[PDB]
């Protein structure tokens, strides 16, 4: 009923056991057509119990993850290298396409939560995980070479190479409990958030000073720009807002960005805007829970009221000089700067009324929803 | 019957009043699937009376406008600035998706003519245009807002909301100005000469010397590079072409730019050459088109094409994938690709030798235009 | 149509072809399979042509890259207002801009050319057609396509002189033709061997040229990368490869990290595997093919592949999507990825333990290419 709601029951879980999750969105642009220039993009959600291990794979999609909840280490490798970050709620990674990547949970006792955006390489909105090892979920890839290859490959007979590399390992899946020892043993080596073979360092993305703030939201935004010379590579940008229980954000919209956003905790209300065939002005709203995921189109206007503290997660593509413009408040207010002499001609009210009713709402970006 | 060829008649119009209209061409790749390349592409051409205004609103495209005739005042609005610019014919003028514009006839008496090229960000090929206030064609996007969000976000009581900003202002989207209020709308209106928060100043297409130039014809072409940074975000160019009556442009191609080209004013006659299968043995196919104001034609790359002037000649063009774009002859002393060919190669290609060739190549002394005589 | 990956030479078709030689053009990719879409503007063109034999002038509304897979060629392009001709030897390549004029001299007395072509169409996704200003019993010149006025006015002439010299069929043969030896030494004598670049003419590539990236007893791969030093390939984002396998060896499982590669078999033989992870109909699929020369395959990005050479075996690779690609290995001592992996997480992915499989890893003293026993 509503084409830019994804409610939690839209992801359907790719791996699954005991130890936790991989859940991943439906294609966007199946949905509707209006999500064609969305088709590359699939979100991931993670969930992953304490002492609890996301086995080695790569993918054939490029990758930025982002900590939604917990504390977690993970390690990069590409073929000369290797890296283990330990990332906290907030903190981003990129991961290339077939670099190697595994997610710890290094909690006792809080579970693991991740996000992720994945941009397949080689078949528009499809990728697929490759796993060195096997498990009760899928085989090793090294299974499908044949003996003579492995066996020249390896310098070793088949059967020590099928023993150690090839079997079921000892089956949970490709989540897999670990001991306390075993945990103490990856997070020796890992830095926290605070270059090499294009293995970049995390993103903080509540780094420094948010861009939007008062006492009812924040939005943290990391662009693309010198700053982070990858972000500029793949046009994006990362952004983290969190609204105050009882708060409303303004009418606004992205000038140019489309952004595909996760609820990483809260509920709250969405409206959305939007014009469609002479024109009639449609509204689109949803309650968004934990876990679901929203588009919001380039320029279509959209409000956001917190039922409870709501943190949200953007990622936005088409990101380059984007602004992010509101339609009430004080600062960047686009209504605002339209001439007095316009506002008159279009508006019902005079100018001066326009401008005056405009100068009611003292506040910019974030209100009370009293 | 041709489909490089669009007429007036294939655009719709999709605003329109006694005071003007804005038109908008149907999407080229509905055409023919060869345009699947232009699939984003939208042309919109908006007419206005003098002492009108296309009222306040924003798109989910990108856009550039040019003034194909008259006289303008464009107004570019973010969330923190606002520039308004007096545009004369041949000007143009970035609008960011998102942004706020309008647009004055600040002339008396003349009509004013815009073209411009629209690129949807959301959906390929389709865009909406998103208006603040409400009027008999549309209504005001904040209505799409409820009653708690809309009180909250003004600090003010649902119907004085409703009364200043939600209510229909009635004429439509473009409204008739009374001349005090014109003069109040150009009082700070820019007449940028070149280049100097995203709201770029507009750009003289006719700006210095024209690339190409002798009695004929004359063609001016603003190119991605340096220059202009959005045109290189854009890799686009934009080009004006005028061929004087009774002349003709020689054969020639872009090597690479894609071009939409507009008809700003005149008449003429187009002939586009494609090669075409009827695998096996394929066939020149040879398309053509009485052009007139308001029409548009695609000039895909690397086809040859010459048009003849029947009347003073006005083409705007849009080239889209410009970068390092060659527009190369087929004919006439500069430019022309087919001398380059040295002369053992022509004379194993053409059925004359490589000396007869050669000299009916040097037959035409001139370049790019000539008579149709 | 079992192995989607694997295209034998039976799936090109000849486009021109007569006693001389032929044009074959592999089909498109994403017509075989859906997930070949973003390969979707790359054809692939396969030349061959007898000695002392020339490819007619002509240009395509496709960008190109050339390759000599065997033989010597002297190749010419030709823009509106310059020529270049360029002897290339085997593992040399030119990139042909879109709409620029290239000929193509077998300079050779008695050993046959073959040549590779990577098409970038500019108009129409995956379609692009040859425009040749002669006449031939393959095709009309394009300048048929225009009027006799037109021709007329243009060329400043009769159109009977115009129709003798240039429109005229050149009894024909063809658009590959046969050549003379004092015309053949006429093409050669200002032919550059692998300057400074002009007019986006751009200089011959030698894919050999320095050291090789990777090289052993049992194989070497040599790769042109887009960066500063290939400004072009940077535009084009694309990389190229020559990768020679010595007979009875064997190329370790790796795999690009992003780019996606599509190659070309310039010479002998051998076995392809190619692992792909799928929907079960989650579940390891094995692909294999026995290649040979002409047959061109697909090594999608971050899919395992692996090669037996049968006999020397030369391949040409093609990468699009290149920067930042790392070719990433899964067994020997350098670039083995699987070596990266932290010890205790080898032990908790693996059935063996940390040290069994750090042992069993240490075997294969080799790097990149090993013998098949």
């Amino acid at each position: 009923n509503n084409p830019f709601y994804f409610p939690s029951r839209r992801f359907s879980t790719r791996y699954g056991n005991q130890n936790g999750r991989i859940r991943v969105l439906q294609r966007f642009d199946q949905r509707s057509r209006q999500f064609q220039n969305l088709q590359n993009h699939r979100i991931v959600q993670i969930e992953a119990k304490p002492n609890t291990l996301v086995l080695p794979k790569h993918a054939d999609a490029d990758n930025i993850l982002v900590i939604q909840q917990g504390q977690a280490t993970v390690t990069v490798a590409n073929g000369n290298n290797r890296k283990s970050f330990n990332l906290d709620e907030g903190h981003a990674l990129r991961i290339p396409s077939g670099f190697i990547s595994y997610i710890l949970n290094r909690h006792d006792n809080q579970n693991l939560r991740v996000a992720k955006i994945s941009m397949p390489v080689n078949t528009p909105g499809q990728f697929e995980d490759f796993f060195p090892a096997s498990s009760r979920d899928q085989s090793s890839y090294l299974q499908g070479f044949s003996r003579n290859t492995l066996e020249a490959a390896f310098n070793a007979e088949f059967n020590e190479i099928r023993r150690v590399l090839l079997e079921e390992n000892a089956n949970e899946g490709v989540i897999v409990k670990v001991s306390k020892e075993h945990v103490e043993e990856l997070t020796k080596h890992a830095k926290s958030v605070s270059e090499e073979g294009d293995i970049t360092n995390p993103i903080n993305l509540r780094e420094g000073e948010p861009d939007l703030s008062n006492n009812f939201g924040k939005l943290f935004e990391v662009k693309p720009d010198k700053k982070n010379p990858q972000l500029q590579d793949l046009d994006m940008m990362l952004t983290c807002v969190e609204i105050k229980e009882g708060a409303l954000v303004l009418p606004h919209f992205n000038s140019k960005a489309m952004v595909i956003v996760v609820v990483n905790k809260g509920t709250g209300n969405l409206e959305l805007v939007a014009v469609r065939k002479n024109r009639e002005v449609r509204r689109y709203t949803a309650r968004l829970k934990e876990g679901d995921v929203f588009i919001m189109p380039a320029a279509h206007p959209v409000a956001i009221n917190a039922s409870s503290e709501l943190h949200l997660l953007g990622f936005g593509i088409n990101a380059e000089n984007n602004h992010r413009i509101f339609l009430a408040g004080d600062k960047d207010n686009v209504i605002d700067q339209i001439e007095k002499q316009a506002k008159d001609l279009a508006f019902p009210g005079s100018g001066e009324q326009v401008e005056k009713l405009i100068k009611n709402q003292k506040e910019s970006h974030f209100v009370s929803a009293r």
